[PDB]
C-alpha cells in the first residue's frame, strides 16, 4: 500500500544537483513516490523533506546525525536509500542501514576516499549497487565483484556536443581574429602555488609567437585569486591577462588551447572541445613516499627490510590517537614484545652493518684498475 | 705513472660525511691517491682539492659550476668519478662524464629522484655502478640490469648493536624507574603540521595507563620546533614533555617506546634497539593522484577514457613553460591537429553522455522492485 518512498543523503551542492535530478526522474515513473533524508535545496524543492540540511554536512556534529538517521531510517525502512557521494559520512551509513535489511545504492565513485583494498571491499559490503559516472570506474569494480552500473556522466548530459565558441567569446569580450590561451592554474591552493608561475612564464614564451595572444585565467574564487594575482606580480607584472571570476566553461569552449593543472578539470575541457595540456606537479617526496606505499604496502624502512609488518604502520585515517595508543601500550611494557622486537632489530642491524666506507673504497679500486 | 686521481662531488652535509669516509679508507690502500672535485670541510681535512666548495650547491650558479665541472674534469680524465648523493646535479654530470668515456659511480640510490621507469634508465646510462646502502635498492636495479653494488648503511656502522638505554637516559636527564615515550612529528613542516595535534594527544592518552610517563620530543630545529610549541599551545598545552634540540639517536636509544611521523626515521630508531609505531598521514588527494600515476600512467581523465596519450601530460620535472609551450604551440595553430583532436574529444563525449539522472533512477527502480 505504501507509496515508493526513497531516503537520500547529500553532503555538497554538487550532490544536491545530482540530488535534484534523481527525484526529478524518479516522479516521471512515479509522481507520488516519497524523498526523505539529507536535502540542499535543489532537493527540497523537487519534493525532499529535510530531516537535515545538506549545509550541516558540508565532526561530533555529524556523527550525532549519522546516528540519528541510522535510527530514523531504520525505522522508515525506505524501498532504497541513495548516498550522493560524500563517501567519509555516506558509506558508514550506508553500511549500518544495510545491517538492517535495507537497500542501498552508492552514488558516485568514491576514487579519493578508496584509497587501498580494505575500503574496495567495505564499499561492497556497505552496498547492493555503485552508480559510476565513468567506464573505467565500472570496470574497476568489476574486477572486485562489486556490482556497479556505468550511468554517464552528468556534465556530458549538461554540456552540448558541439559547443559555440563564438558565442563563449562574446560572453567573455574575447576578439574572434585572435589566439587565446586559457590558464587554469588549478582550484587547490597547493595547485596554483606550485604552477601558477610556470604558466605564466609558458604564456609570456607563447606571446613571442603570438604577439597578441589572449589569455583568460578562470579563478574558482577570491582566495585563489588573490592567490594568483600576488604570483603574477612577482613573476610577470606586465603580462596583460584576463582574470575570470570562475566562467572555465565559457574560457574553455572559447579558447584554442588551454593549460590545465587539474587531470580532472581536463574532463570539462574536453566536453568544452578545447585542446589541452595537462602540466601538473607535486612535491617529490610526497609522491614517492605513495608510490613506496603503492608497490610495497609499507613505508617504513624496518618493514621494507624484514618482508613483513614488523613494526605496526597506522596511516591515513587509521593515524588515530585511540589506535596509536593501543598500538604503543603493548610496547612501553618494556615486557617481551619489546624483547622480540628488540631481537629482530639486532638481526637486521647485523644485515646492513658491513663496513660501508670501506665497501665503496673497494668498489672505486675495483672499477679504477 | 700518474698516481690514483678521484674525482667527487658532493652537495649537502650528508654527502661530505660519506666522502670523507670514502676517502680515508681509500688512502689505506692507495695512500699517494689525489682527491678533486665539489668537496665540503670534512672531505678537504681528508685532501680533497675544493675546485668549488659543496656548500654552493647545497639554479643558474650550479648549471654554470656542472658546465665548468664537465669540462675540467673532462681534460682530467680522473680514474673514477663519484657523485655522493645530489642526483639532481650529479647524474647528469655523470652523463656527461661518461659521454667522454670516464667511470662514473653514484653513490646512494636516489629513489626520491627516480619517480619514474625513464629515470631508472637514465641512471644506468650515466653511471658503471651505483653504491646502494640497502638491499632491497639492489634488488631493484637488478630488475633492471643496472650495476648495482649493496655496501651496507653507514649509520649501521656508526651505531652499535647494543646501544646503552641508561647512558643516554643520564645525557637526557629521563629517571630510569620511569617509562619513557619518544615523539618525533617529523622534520618536514607538512609532517609536523600534519600529526604533531595527533601524537600529542596520544599522549595524553598513554598518560592516562601510565601517570608518570616521560616524554621526550626531539625536535630538528627551531622552526619546526616553534611549529610543534604552536600545535601544542592549542591542543595540549598542560601535558609536560621534553622538547628537545636534536638529540634524536639519545631520545630514542633512551625511550621504551618511539612514535613516529617519518618511516625512514625509523631506520634510526631500529638501530637504536626502541620498538616503534609508525603513524603517518598525507593529504587523500595527493595520495590518491599519485596512486592513479603509479597504476595507469595518466593523471587526465581524457586519456583514461580514451586508453592512451590523447592529450599530452608534462609532470614533475617536465613541467616546465619551454616544454608547457612547444606542446601548447601545435594546438594554438587551430590546425588540423586541433581538429582531429576535437574529433576524438567529441566521440568519448558521446560515450559518457547517457542520460545519468535517468539511469540513476531506474538503477533505484530495479532495486526497490
Amino acid at each position: 500500500q505504501r507509496p515508493l518512498t526513497i531516503a537520500l543523503v547529500a553532503g555538497e551542492t554538487s550532490g544536491d544537483i545530482l540530488g535534484a535530478g534523481l527525484i526529478r526522474a524518479l516522479k516521471e515513473h512515479v509522481p507520488n513516490a516519497r524523498f526523505v533524508g539529507v536535502a540542499g535545496p535543489r532537493m527540497q524543492a523537487e519534493g525532499c523533506e529535510a530531516w537535515y540540511e545538506m549545509e550541516e554536512l558540508a565532526s561530533r556534529r555529524s556523527s550525532h546525525i549519522r546516528a540519528d538517521l541510522t535510527k530514523r531510517f531504520g525505522e522508515l525502512k525506505p524501498d532504497v536509500f541513495v548516498g550522493i557521494d560524500a563517501p567519509d559520512f555516506n558509506i558508514t551509513l550506508e553500511g549500518n542501514l544495510k545491517k538492517q535489511g535495507i537497500k542501498t545504492i552508492h552514488y558516485v565513485s568514491p576514487s579519493v576516499w578508496a584509497w587501498r583494498q580494505k575500503r574496495v571491499f567495505k564499499i561492497g559490503r556497505a552496498t547492493d549497487l555503485v552508480l559510476a559516472f565513468l567506464p573505467f570506474e565500472k570496470a574497476f569494480y568489476d574486477k572486485y565483484n562489486v556490482p556497479c552500473r556505468f550511468i554517464g556522466h552528468t556534465m556530458a548530459d549538461a554540456m552540448p556536443l558541439d559547443p559555440d565558441k563564438n558565442a563563449a567569446r562574446d560572453v567573455l569580450g574575447i576578439p574572434h581574429d585572435a589566439h587565446c590561451l586559457a590558464l587554469l592554474p588549478g582550484s587547490r591552493g597547493a595547485e596554483v602555488e606550485m604552477l601558477s608561475a610556470d604558466f605564466l612564464k609558458t604564456a609570456q614564451l607563447l606571446r613571442q609567437t603570438y604577439p597578441d595572444l589572449e589569455i583568460v585565467v578562470p579563478l574558482v574564487n577570491a582566495k585563489r585569486r588573490e592567490q594568483f594575482e600576488r604570483i603574477k606580480a612577482e613573476v610577470a607584472p606586465d603580462l596583460s591577462v584576463h582574470l575570470l571570476d570562475g566562467m572555465g566553461r565559457e574560457a574553455m569552449v572559447a579558447s584554442d588551447a588551454a593549460l590545465l593543472a587539474s587531470g580532472t578539470a581536463a574532463l570539462e575541457c574536453m566536453l568544452s572541445k578545447c585542446p589541452m595540456v595537462v602540466g601538473y606537479r607535486m612535491k617529490p617526496f610526497t609522491f614517492w613516499l605513495a608510490k613506496r606505499l603503492v608497490k610495497t604496502d609499507y613505508v617504513s624502512l624496518p618493514n621494507l627490510l624484514a618482508g613483513r609488518e614488523l613494526v605496526k604502520e597506522l596511516l591515513q585515517e587509521e593515524c588515530e590517537p585511540q589506535k596509536l595508543a593501543a598500538a604503543l601500550l603493548p610496547l612501553l611494557a618494556n615486557g617481551k614484545t619489546s624483547h622480540a622486537m628488540h631481537d629482530t632489530f639486532r638481526e637486521l642491524h647485523q644485515q646492513i652493518r658491513c663496513n660501508a666506507d670501506e665497501q665503496a673504497a673497494q668498489a672505486v679500486l675495483e672499477l679504477a684498475q
